[PDB]
């Protein structure tokens, strides 16, 4: 079964034993190079529908949180932009740091984020989540980067229900929560074709990274700096620091939406 982490024994460098696709073509994160990202006024303004979202659970995988949608409907769903067709949300979590000076998977001219959110959707011609990362172009994920600054008001009631999910496997319900107070003011983005950033590290993903970052306090990314990795009674890990590096961006092009 599954055994990979992000700790120096089973962490982003030995993944490829077990995912060679982990050495593959198109994989991610990678480092948005500003200058060499190309405006492509053939881009469309993304389309983020997030009015029927409904939320069921957070769940701490071991690995992040997530916060579950319901997705057996169009309920939240994300088109234009680079897409063809219609992508509805799965989840959305978090990779962070142990302090605020990296957690982020992307990186901007190498800089570093606190944290990136990740709003996972699948591509609904492919029926379901599991057929749909079998294809190149069956996930849309829409990363948006955290500095730490002021609070985000619509982030509060994550953090006040990780106390509740410390440890691995533990579940709570999360309903009525709207995504949309996690969004930035602008929908400018960069685009490339990637991968999941976790093992299997499937190359499924169009990439949509927004250029601005929300800004979140100190005391809402301490909270998360306080789950575990481990389970319950198990030698405490806290859950930071689970972010795969920058990978190499290989014969791939970053687009921007903006000019
Ligand atoms: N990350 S991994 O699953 O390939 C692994 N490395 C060592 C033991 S298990
Ligand atoms: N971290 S990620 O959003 O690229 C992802 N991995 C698997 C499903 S979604
Ligand atoms: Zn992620």
């Amino acid at each position: 079964a599954h055994h990979w982490g992000y700790g120096k024994h089973n962490g982003p460098e030995h993944w490829h034993k077990d995912f060679p696709i982990a050495k593959g073509e198109r994989q991610s994160p990678v480092d948005i190079d500003t200058h060499t990202a190309k405006y492509d006024p053939s881009l469309k303004p993304l389309s983020v529908s997030y009015d029927q979202a409904t939320s069921l659970r957070i769940l701490n995988n071991g690995h992040a949180f997530n916060v579950e949608f319901d997705d057996s409907q169009d309920k939240a769903v994300l088109k234009g932009g680079p897409l063809d067709g219609t992508y509805r949300l799965i989840q959305f979590h978090f990779h962070w740091g142990s302090l605020d000076g990296q957690g982020s998977e992307h990186t901007v001219d190498k800089k570093k984020y606190a944290a990136e959110l990740h709003l996972v959707h699948w591509n609904t011609k492919y029926g379901d989540y599991g057929k749909a990362v079998q294809q190149p172009d069956g996930l849309a994920v829409l990363g948006i980067f955290l500095k730490v600054g002021s609070a985000k008001p619509g982030l509060q009631k994550v953090v006040d229900v990780l106390d509740s999910i410390k440890t691995k496997g533990k579940s709570a319900d999360f309903t009525n929560f709207d995504p949309r107070g996690l969004l930035p003011e602008s929908l400018d983005y960069w685009t490339y074709p990637g991968s999941a950033t976790t093992p299997p590290l499937l190359e499924c993903v169009t990439w949509i990274v927004l250029k601005e970052p929300i800004s979140v306090s100190s005391e809402q990314v301490l909270k998360f700096r306080k789950l575990n990795f481990n389970g319950e009674g198990e030698p405490e890990e806290l859950m930071v620091d689970n972010w795969r590096p920058a990978q190499p961006l290989k014969n791939r092009q970053i687009k921007a939406s903006f000019k």
